[PDB]
DNA sequence: GGCGACCCGGCGCCCGCTACGGAGTCAACTACGGGTAGGGGGTATCGGGCAACGCGGCACTGAACACCGTTGTCATGTGCCTTG
C-alpha cells in the first residue's frame, strides 16, 4: 500500500514497458489475493447471519 | 488487597460443490503341554423308484322277471232247416 513516483504513462494499446508491466503485476497479484480472502470472509459472514 | 494491565493460555473460526495424482517402510528364544481340530471309519436314519390297488361310471351280466300286445282257446250263444 504505497505509490510509485513515475506512474505508467502508456496505454494497453501502445503496450506497457518491462518495469511498467512488473509494477502493474505488483498490484494485480494483490488484487487476486484480496478477492480470494474477501470471498472467504463473505461466506463466513453469510453463514453467521 | 482489590485494581490493573498484561500476560498468557486457550480457544474459535477460517465461501461452495464437483472433479482430480500417487504413495505406504528399521532391532529374542525354546521348551512344553494341552486342546481343538482335522482325517477316515463305520452306522442309524431319512429319501427316492416301481406295480397293484383304491375308486366310479357305466356297462355288461342278461338273468330274471315284469308290461303291454297278441291270436291262442273255449264252452257256449244266433240263424237256418227239418219235423212236430
Amino acid at each position: 500500500n504505497e505509490t510509485i513516483p513515475r506512474p505508467i504513462k502508456a496505454s494497453f494499446r501502445e503496450g506497457l514497458s518491462v518495469l511498467e508491466y512488473f509494477i502493474s503485476t505488483h498490484g494485480a497479484r494483490k488484487g487476486l489475493a484480496d478477492t480470494a480472502l474477501r470471498t472467504a470472509d463473505s461466506g463466513y459472514l453469510t453463514r453467521r447471519l
